[PDB]
This record gives structure tokens, sequence and C-alpha cells, in this order.
């Protein structure tokens, strides 16, 4: 056992705040005066997730903090305030986002991303479900089960889906069909596209089209995303280098609108 490791005394779960798939996720305090987040539910399986998370830190990626790994097992790590992404951008807070918070979020996410890119680690789930929000728009990246050194169709890249083939690449993919929830308030990819008909459909060459009052500079950047080969669709430093610069290199002629 080792450093991350901690006794399961000094953690008690103030809350309960999830468990949609197996287990639970809380907000306490903990060791002190410090509030977390604690998960729960191959009793290791559910842990293969922080053997990850132990190798990797950045400050647009939430952070563990500590893990039981004995039975009850628990992780523990940082908590965010604003639940996850879907919730608020369908939500109330939802409402006024316009493009320049929507992108901004977004570079967030690229940038922890970029990290991703650096490690030589991939994550097989990148949607707005996996992303938890906090005070101050700040968006950090989660969901480390699945994630290993280098399955719904909507966010996931053929390659992948098909072949089992998952890159960083693949990463890329969802990042694309992630865009246009940070632009749709949060919808289902694929309009009354049923499993079945998004694969072929896909295949066919067929790429989602233009958001309602999105800047087709962003769509060429998801539809970049989409790209069949793979390896001529951009990374997280391309990406994260266009999200930020963005209203002052590419639309900073823009002008607010109704829905964005
Ligand atoms: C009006 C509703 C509201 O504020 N709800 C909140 C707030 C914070 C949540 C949260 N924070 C976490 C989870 C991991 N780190 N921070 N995490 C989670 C959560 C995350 C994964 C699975 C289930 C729940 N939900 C939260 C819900």
């Amino acid at each position: 056992k080792d450093a991350w490791e901690i006794p399961r005394e000094s953690l008690r779960l103030e809350v309960k705040l999830g468990q949609g798939c197996f287990g639970e996720v809380w907000m306490g305090t903990w060791n002190g005066t410090t509030r977390v987040a604690i998960k729960t539910l191959s009793p290791e399986a559910f842990l293969q997730e922080a053997q990850v998370m132990k190798k990797l830190r950045h400050e647009k990626l939430v952070q563990l903090y500590a893990v039981v790994s004995e039975e009850p097992i628990y992780i523990v790590m940082e908590y965010m305030s604003k639940g996850c992404l879907l919730d608020f951008l369908k939500g109330e807070m939802g409402k006024y986002l316009r493009l320049p918070q929507l992108v901004d979020m977004a570079a967030q996410i690229a940038s922890g991303m970029a990290y991703v890119e650096r490690m030589n680690y991939v994550h097989r789930d990148l949607r707005a479900a996996n992303i938890l929000v906090g005070e101050n728009l700040v968006c950090k990246v989660a969901d480390f089960g699945l994630a290993r050194l280098i399955f719904p169709i909507k966010w996931t890249a053929p390659e992948a889906a098909l072949y089992g083939r998952f890159t960083i690449k693949s990463d890329v993919w969802s990042f694309g069909i992630l865009l246009t929830e940070l632009t749709t308030k949060g919808r289902v990819p694929y309009p009354g596209m049923v499993n079945r008909e998004v694969l072929d459909q896909v295949e066919r060459g067929y790429r989602m089209p233009c958001p309602p009052e999105c800047p087709e500079s962003l769509h060429d950047l998801m539809c970049q995303c989409w790209r069949k080969d793979p390896e001529e669709r951009p990374t997280f430093e391309y990406l994260q280098a266009f999200l930020e610069d963005y209203f002052t290199s590419t639309e900073p002629q823009y002008q607010p609108g109704e829905n964005l």
C-alpha cells in the first residue's frame, strides 16, 4: 500500500450526489477541515481509475487527493461545486451562456486534454457528462476509468467503436461532438438518430450540421475533428491554441446574438 492510501477514518460522507451507475458519489469533508468528493461502489476494477489518476496532475483535470484502497473502497478527489457540464448547459445557469463563455470552457478542457496528449494517455469518454464545473466557469476533465497509456457511438469515433482502435485522435473525435452540446445547450447529438442509424450514416461520410447560431468558424473546427482518417485530425495543442485566441484571430468581428 502506498502514499495515496488513507485510513478509512477522518472521512465521513456528509451528502450523496449521484450513483446513476454502479456506486455512489458524496460530498463530505476531509482530513480536518477539507471538502472532498468520494466515489464508492475485481474490487480492483473500480480503482483502475486512480491508478491512472495517480500518475496525472493538471489544473484542468479534477485532482485526486486520496484513495481508501480497501473495501469498502473509495476514491477521494477535489470537489467541484457546480455538478456536471451537461446539467449545467441544459439547466438554469445555461440560459445566459453565449459563445464567449462556451468557447472559453471549451479551451479549458482542450487544455487539460493537451496535457493528456503530453503523457501519452487516452480518455475514451470525452463527453459533457464527464466534465465537472466549478465556481467561475471552471471546467475540468474527469471519469478517469476507461483511461490507459496509449461505448456510445454518438460521442465515439468509428475506428474505435468498430475496431477498438482508440487513439488520442479518437478522443479528438469526441471533442468535436462535445463542441456541439456546448453550443446546443446540452443536446444529445444526432437528433433522432438511433445507434444503428448513426453508425453507417457516420461511415456514409455524414457529419452534423452547423448548430443554430454557431459560427462556421467553430464548425469547420469540429469538422476537422471528425475527419475520417484519425491522423489528419488536429490535436489539443492546436485546438487549445485555436480556441483561446479565437475572438481575436478567428472571429474578431463576432457580435452578440439572441441564443449565442
Ligand atoms: C443543483 C445541483 C447541484 O449543484 N448538484 C451538484 C453539485 C456538485 C456535484 C459534483 N461535484 C463533484 C464530483 C466530483 N468532484 N466534484 N459531482 C456530482 C456527480 C458527479 C458524478 C456522478 C454523480 C454526481 N454531482 C454534483 C451535483
